[PDB]
């Protein structure tokens, strides 16, 4: 079993049991207070609970590493990504470009960099699913006159032209089985939708992925992000020089403030709380925050309000134009130990996706002030109720074990919101009473890549 | 790495994180309420928290069993107990009793059955530690004139006579090395004390025991209880027949309500409701993972009127109890073979239950809890005590080690730094324990989660010839 594994499991269990003893006793006392005394005691109660809750979280972290688990998870995550990158690379580099099935993707969607990048990711996932080589059209790119390849590696070494014996607009994989070159539109108008879309995961990888990673959907998205953003040597060098110039070092928490309005304190409470967690398992000499924002006055405000934090930020005037800022910001957010921001932002999502490629399982190393993780155009995100729920208020929905719940969001207060598809009712339910429903799709497995 | 293990670990982690989201949000709302509305919301809050906390505990239970862990823990616990029983049996059965080193123990300490049995255990552990065959003197035992063997097997198949070429009172292992027969008195005045006492565990078993079991000290005590209470054939048949006549079936929770002479002197009176709160909560835990058709309680008590009171107050529970045994425990009748049979049976069924609610100040409940350790791989946490933590009368000081610093909020609390040795007096079951910080010489309250147990070890003989 492992002595440390057993010691830690029992200490998590006893720690939670002592938490419950404490909760019952203190809540019973809180019932008899009022006014200011009630607030004093409730606030002390909260402070005590936080440290206690973090000791449980710290033991759970140690449990995840103990008795070789950390090393095994790292090796397996490495094997999985090398497997997928090998398949993508095999698909992308046919020997005869003239006879390859192709899918043509135009990068120049009318939106920002993160949205354009996710459009290429969506093209790539469908190309992978249909066994078509992705051809990326990037001329007249707003972010770089020379196009994609002046900044990132070409998505193929052997096949970058869209020539073929037959060309057509996407009409479905079977309908298109004999069209060599298929042009794919933006996801918003895609008809018919193939199954090769988030949040599903390939069947042949699903079992291994669940063993390794807490959100396989994001891991799967991130393999395509990883391949796409292979940087040219000069950009790799620029990122290296910025790291030294900015003093970007660990531990560091990334904060992306996109401008509902959220005040800086709403981000920073989660920053501080995560640094308290980290201090239980490592020495934190300086609390470093990488701040990405489109508000030029926010940086000054953060430094003044949090003088014990070192705020690192990118105020690049030139390279050593907006493309420079977004690349550096996404890079440093993705490299942080924890990410605080609103997943409604594509930039925040991109950083979180890239972060998955830097650790065996970074799925939980974020806090979003609004949305849960999603991919624009994804199929319905469903959960499965595991425990019954009886609504206490009219804003809550009932659940029985097995009910399919279409989740709209997590309110980060103990409750989530969604629709109970068995009942046709929408409302609030306790977040702990459902589990994620991992969707799978039969993808090609490209055995020839091995 | 096993898939279920990973799924469960993550759900425990996410379950706790959601618990913390819920705590912060709901406490913020409670701060703005007062009076009756505050009391209603607090009570709903408590109800919601209980189900949520039990989901976390249920996932932790599954984690302990998953991916072969349950099978492995069961086999290793079985290998450990077979090893120790084999060593004890080897010690207890020398080839020539007339040439064997012996330790003589008299069962008739001036106290009740559990205290007397624990005296024999203390004798036995010292005999095992000193490589002396235990000789149990039990004639004129207050519970049975005919002695231990009227109910239990003799503690040896080959060596029950106390004779030898030399006999002496205990004076220590080195001094007594050439005394064939050593007489051991009660623990209260033993000098010099040997190290073979609770709560320490043998060095040679400590690592394996920490791997399998949440309280090795009790497991070690329980091996000697297990050997001692091997039943005579007639008692074995009686226990089997009582099991069938009582309808004793699982799941069942054992409740020992000790009253009579215990109250005031060594413990307090506790009303039935204080026991049943913990019974009800544990059945709520069990219903998470199994079907509970009937909520069964095995009630052992020295109060004969309690059974009817309990049935009336808890009409949806099935109370399994022998009310003639409760009467047999009355003070005037207590030291009789009738009463002995009753307390052996009550302790047996308590020990067989899936969970135990009692007052550990009573030796009866501690015996049941010790026996329970021999029936499961790790039953160390399957109790709730209304007063004391587990202890063994005569043990060496029970110490803990602070793992997280504590800064006192009230005058009743003690400070702690990591590494401080804390002498625990008790757990108040409210988040705080009480003890002395030995570094500071200060006594008071500290958060129970901020210490770990200090497992003590002693070099014992290993009887390699027993293999
Ligand atoms: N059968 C039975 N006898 C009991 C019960 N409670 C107390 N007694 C009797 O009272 C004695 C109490 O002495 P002891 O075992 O040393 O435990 P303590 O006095 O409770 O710490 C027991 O040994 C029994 O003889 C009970 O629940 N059932």
């Amino acid at each position: 079993l492992g002595k440390d594994h057993e010691i830690l499991r029992r200490r998590i269990e006893n720690g939670a049991k002592e938490l419950w003893f404490f909760l019952q006793s203190e809540l019973k006392k809180l019932k008899n207070l009022e006014g200011n005394e009630l607030q004093r005691h409730a606030d002390e109660f909260l402070l005590d609970l936080g440290h206690h809750e973090r000791s449980i979280m710290t033991d759970l972290y140690y449990l995840s590493q103990t008795d070789g688990a950390g090393d095994w998870r790292e090796k397996e995550a490495k094997d999985l990504t090398e497997l997928v990158q090998r398949r993508i690379t095999y698909l992308q580099n046919p020997k005869d470009c003239s006879k390859a099935k192709k899918l043509v993707c135009n990068i120049n969607k009318g939106c920002g960099y993160g949205c354009q990048l996710h459009h290429v990711v969506y093209c790539f996932m469908i190309a992978y699913g249909t066994q078509r080589t992705l051809i990326l059209e990037s001329q007249n790119w707003r972010y770089a006159t020379g196009g994609w390849e002046t900044v990132f590696r070409p998505v193929s070494e052997t096949c970058t032209d869209r020539s073929g014996i037959s060309t057509g607009h996407w009409s479905g994989e079977v309908k298109d089985k004999n069209v060599q070159v298929v042009e794919l539109p933006i996801v918003d108008s895609l008809h018919p939708r193939p199954p090769y879309l988030p949040l599903a995961v390939p069947e042949d990888l699903a079992d291994r992925l669940v063993r390794v990673h807490g959100d396989p959907a994001v891991w799967w998205v991130s393999q395509f992000v990883k391949y796409l953003i292979r940087p040219q040597p000069w950009l790799e060098k620029e990122i290296e020089e910025a790291t030294k110039k900015l003093g970007f070092k660990h531990p560091v928490i990334g904060v992306h403030v996109r401008r509902a309005f959220h005040p800086i304190e709403e981000y920073m409470v989660h920053v501080e709380e995560h640094f308290q967690l980290l201090a239980r398992r490592m020495q934190v000499d300086k609390k470093r925050v990488y701040l990405a924002t489109d508000d030029p006055s926010l940086l000054k405000e953060a430094k003044t309000k949090y003088p014990n934090y070192e705020f690192i930020s990118d105020n690049s005037i030139s390279w050593s134009n907006s493309l420079r800022g977004v690349i550096l910001d996404i890079h440093f957010l993705s490299q942080a130990d924890f990410l605080v921001c609103t997943f409604s932002s594509q930039v925040c999502r991109v950083a979180y996706e890239i972060m998955q490629t830097l650790h065996p399982d970074a799925s939980a190393n974020f806090h979003s002030l609004d949305d849960i993780y999603y991919f624009g155009g994804q199929n319905a995100h469903n959960q499965i109720a595991i425990y019954a729920h009886q609504p206490r208020t009219a804003d809550e929905i009932p659940m029985e074990p097995g009910d399919i719940i279409g989740v709209a969001g997590n309110h980060w207060d103990g409750y989530s919101k969604g629709v109970n598809r068995k009942l046709g009712r929408t409302g609030l339910y306790p977040s702990y009473k459902v589990r994620e429903k991992i969707e799978t799709v039969k993808y090609p497995t490209y055995p020839e890549a091995e």
